[PDB]
């Protein structure tokens, strides 16, 4: 399943559901 960031004008792939949510963490999650 494709995955991408749509965090405002983000707009970032990844191939893995693990990877989006670690790449989420740069904006939110534990912040
Ligand atoms: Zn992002």
């Amino acid at each position: 399943r494709p995955f991408l960031c749509t965090w405002v004008c983000c707009g970032k792939r990844f191939t893995r559901s693990d990877e989006l949510q670690r790449h989420k963490r740069t904006h939110t999650g534990e912040k």
